[PDB]
């Protein structure tokens, strides 16, 4: 039974294929913390450590309270110990489709959190990292919190954007949008934009374009998320765009956007 500090390691979070994600709980105040354990091997075998390195340097820097706060990095000589804030309420994704579509003004303001986080990302992240739906997690408090901890593949019971899709080289804050439209469309909608059983029928959708936005959707709120989900990138919103926008300005809070 591994220990750090007075944080006991026990269940498991989650699972990627770098590591494992086990939380930690203070055996004295009962606090919990998220615990990425990265095993040098496995990470050496995969190429990928300096990449990993990298990540974390950046991630130290960071102060968002809708993103994944980490603590401290513990580094023996065969395991990297990444210990950061712990969410309790699970994904974003599982929530809604377990409990339906979100009631408009809490759809608003899950979004504003969201978009704050991956506007931080676009100005200190250096090297990008494509925003997952995955990865939108929800704290005790009902927040939106950004992590890696890799709960869609812990298994207990729209895809990607038109450029990705198409195979091109494309510019990853943009595809980040057409992906923060998605995740608008579930939080309002409570399912997904593009969808078909058909698989080659999904991939002509999102390149199509066309969308169905349900009676109950007011103008302004649908002409956001038809601006968002634009296939060419050069006609498709901008943070900026979204900010300005009549429906996302509404009780916006104004520490989201400094």
């Amino acid at each position: 039974r591994v220990k750090i500090g007075h944080y006991v390691l026990g269940d498991t979070l989650g699972v990627g294929t770098f590591g494992k994600v086990k939380i930690g709980e203070h055996q004295l105040t009962g606090h919990k913390v998220a615990v990425k354990i990265l095993n040098r091997q496995k990470i050496r075998s995969l190429d990928v450590v300096g990449k990993i390195k990298r990540e974390i340097q950046n991630l130290k820097l960071f102060r968002h309270p809708h993103i994944i706060k980490l603590y401290q990095v513990i580094s023996t000589p065969t395991d990297f110990f990444m210990v950061m804030e712990y969410v309790s309420g699970g994904e974003l994704f599982d929530y809604i489709c377990k409990h339906g579509r979100v009631e408009e003004m809490e759809a608003r303001r899950l979004f504003q959190q969201i978009l704050s986080a991956v506007d931080y990302c676009h100005r200190h992240m250096v090297v990008h990292r494509d925003l997952k739906p995955e990865n939108v997690l929800l704290d005790a408090h009902m927040n939106a919190k950004i992590a890696d901890f890799g709960l869609s593949n812990m298994m207990s019971d729209n895809y990607a954007a038109p450029e990705v899709i198409s195979g091109r080289l494309y510019a990853g804050p943009e595809v980040d949008i057409w992906s923060c439209g998605v995740i608008l469309y579930a939080l309002l909608c409570g399912t997904l934009p593009f969808d078909d059983e058909h698989v080659p029928t999904l991939f002509k959708k999102i390149r199509g374009g066309v969308f169905y936005i349900p009676e109950y959707l007011n103008r302004s709120v649908a002409t956001l998320l038809m601006h968002m989900l634009q296939v060419d990138p050069l006609k498709r919103a901008t943070i900026k765009d979204i900010r300005e926008h009549e429906w996302f300005k509404q009780d916006l809070p104004s520490y989201l956007f400094p």
